[PDB]
């Protein structure tokens, strides 16, 4: 009756509180790659707590840190002052960052991250006198198409990649004097339903963003830490942005810690005597927490001795090898993978690719049915989104894609 | 050394001019109750509450104990379609202590996510029931509508500052409403511009204004919320009911970064739906309802019970005010404001002038420097200097932060004519 109390008091993000209802889950403890709710149930976190666990859950390690650090100082400011475990950090995540970026600006979530991201561009440019810069081109301010093969006419990776640049360079050439900077998720667009750039695109935008004068945001919140099988996504196309978002596995999943990375140019323009109006007057009150900074100081200490990065581009090889045979399901019209980055587009007809009406909640069923089978993930429409933890074994793999593959065929053979 | 040429090397810190940090850098290493320790060994009074976050001191050994109980169990998983333990029991407790109507709770990580949170639920509950054209929003300083700052007013009178100020809300919204989803305003206290304490009787006038308008009323806690005023929410001491209510900081003591936007049931049901009816508020964050941060919280509430942190503040709000009225006779502090541990004192270069300082004599600052040479923390805002002490202060270190404060404003100011 913890149940009947949920229901009572809370509003969940991005839920119709009326699905919750219907059907209620109220998670207690974990233990490695699975979770147990409060009726001894156990699932598979098959989606990372939402893309941000990544040793699993009760880590000895981070426990340990997170203990440590509590024996010192849960939280002090960085409002005009700095604390021992936030600087550590900072170094250390500029070590394993992509070299052109040199400084580290905490914050609270991904979100803030992005947006301080943002408002770091517009504020560059309005501090070397170049006030004309202040619109923005998000990539799909301004709007630009990044390339989904899976729907293209053409079907061709770099057909695709070459058109879309040709629009984003159409758009460069007549705006870019009022450009302060453009927006992208580092080579797979997450929440658009897993869809992994085409070669040598990534590296085209970057291009053209120093061609045309442009800062080049990159979102690595989802990607960030291991997920695509480097330790950033950008590196794949030796791509260096000129400010990198980054959250969700920085601490492992445990905490909320968030970091906006700029290049040493960004952070000069910005660097003054007060007097002279230069200061980047944002941020929040718990910026670089020490609960949160001494738990991924740990993470990453994980990362180097565990060899997480090539254990992910590892176990890679063969996860792609199973869900290529689940390509094989009537209604799998798609398979999008880049590390245990994945997912699995599910359609009407994979003929003529028809999806089903939205209004038959594909994805949500399916969810529903790999949960009672045993495993969490988060349907993004009709895309069964799949992101173990990664530190899953090939072992854990296999059980995960087979309950998908159950779970894909139970429901969409009634059509539901 | 080189931690503190590291540090000069790869932060960028939040709200700050970072030659300023060049030029007197300053590590925490380590806190013990109301004090923080530097990597030197050299030890400051908390002043400012690590940013009016920080509850019962550093180190509170029950805080430390529930993280560590909640670490055996699960530190983190999503409330994404599903919820947790200690995100569900924190729920139940923050309704039971929140103001009568708000029975509704939505996790975040930032007090300006939880302020950004109400914004959008106010925007589209208008657009859900159907009147679109309620887009806009006032914010008191989207229209701007003007709170009362009465030490620099025509009269000097709270009432007739209040009344004036009420007056011009309610022309605005008489003219305006039907296009206003929302006002936002800070409950009692607007901290960030000088710690102005509203003036009695006006909060309840803008909550009547909104009712009467037909405009959901958002009110920030962030920094009054959790005993910072003497009461649990500052919206206590006018008894005014919001629609919204965003909370954060202190919610956790000081410990870990969780924030709250309260809603009223009127305004969840309107959300409550068939999928398929497209009703459904789509936002949120990844660590919404972290476990970690809702278990410390949950013990942090325990020990207001247990500790009647709350009366203690108001208790000790009475001795604070003499000490406080003390300082205000210092050739230049011209105001002193205070609602419980929620305190500034505004420096002026004239008593009767009341004439500021021109800001580029940056007085605020310097006397913040000179504070923590004196072993003190706190963050000046402009030349107000800040006080907000955490809520475990005793009386003893009441006196002697303010003593502090009284002899750095002093060294400072008397070099400045
Ligand atoms: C602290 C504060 C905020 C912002 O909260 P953050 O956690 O720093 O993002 C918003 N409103 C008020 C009144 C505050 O004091
Ligand atoms: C998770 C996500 C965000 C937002 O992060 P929050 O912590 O949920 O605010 C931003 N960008 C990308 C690519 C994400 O995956």
């Amino acid at each position: 009756d913890l149940i009947e109390k949920s229901k009572k008091h809370l509003w969940l993000p991005f839920t119709q509180m009326k699905d919750y209802d219907e059907n209620p889950l109220i998670i207690e403890s974990g233990t490695g790659i699975k979770v147990k709710d409060i009726n001894g149930k156990e699932y598979y976190d098959g989606f990372s707590s939402v893309w941000l666990n990544v040793h699993g859950h009760r880590k000895k390690e981070l426990d340990d840190a997170i203990k440590k650090q509590l024996g010192k100082i849960a939280h002090s400011t960085l409002l005009g002052m700095t604390n021992v475990p936030a600087t550590q950090l900072a170094e250390t995540l500029i070590d394993i960052s992509p070299k052109k970026l040199t400084r580290v600006f905490y914050s609270d979530s991904g979100a803030e991250a992005m947006e301080i991201a943002l408002k770091m561009a517009f504020q560059y440019w309005k501090n070397i006198g170049k006030p004309e810069k202040q619109k923005f081109i998000a990539m799909k301010s301004y709007k630009a198409p990044i390339p989904y093969v899976y729907r293209s006419e053409s079907g061709d990776p770099d057909e695709c990649r070459d058109q879309c640049l040709r629009e984003l360079a159409q758009l460069l050439e007549e705006h870019h004097e009022e450009i302060a900077a453009l927006s992208i998720e580092s080579m797979v667009q997450g929440a658009s339903g897993m869809i992994v750039m085409p070669e040598g695109y990534l590296a085209g935008v970057r291009e053209l963003c120093t061609t045309y004068d442009v800062l080049m945001i990159v979102d690595e919140v989802a990607t960030g830490f291991g997920r695509t099988g480097k330790m950033f996504a950008c590196e794949h196309e030796n791509v260096q942005p000129d400010l990198m978002a980054a959250g969700k596995g920085i601490t492992g999943g445990y905490l909320p810690i968030a970091v906006t990375f700029a290049t040493e140019d960004i952070y000069k323009a910005f660097y003054d005597d007060y007097e002279n109006l230069k200061t980047f007057f944002h941020g929040h009150s718990y910026t670089g927490n020490q609960l949160g900074c001494a738990v991924a100081l740990e993470n990453l200490a994980l990362f180097e001795s565990e060899n997480i990065v090539e254990q992910v581009a590892e176990k890679s090889k063969k996860l792609h090898f199973l869900l290529q045979d689940l390509h094989a399901l009537p209604h799998v019209g798609d398979i999008r993978q880049l590390g245990f980055m994945c997912g699995a587009e599910l359609v009407r007809s994979k003929e003529t690719k028809e999806p089903y009406p939205a209004d038959r909640r594909i994805g949500y069923k399916v969810s529903l049915k790999m949960r009672e089978l045993g495993m969490l993930t988060r349907p993004l429409g009709d895309v069964i989104a799949f992101l173990p933890p990664l530190a899953s074994t090939a072992e854990e793999l296999s059980e995960m894609v087979a309950i998908m593959k159950q779970a894909i065929h139970e429901v969409t053979s009634l059509e539901d």
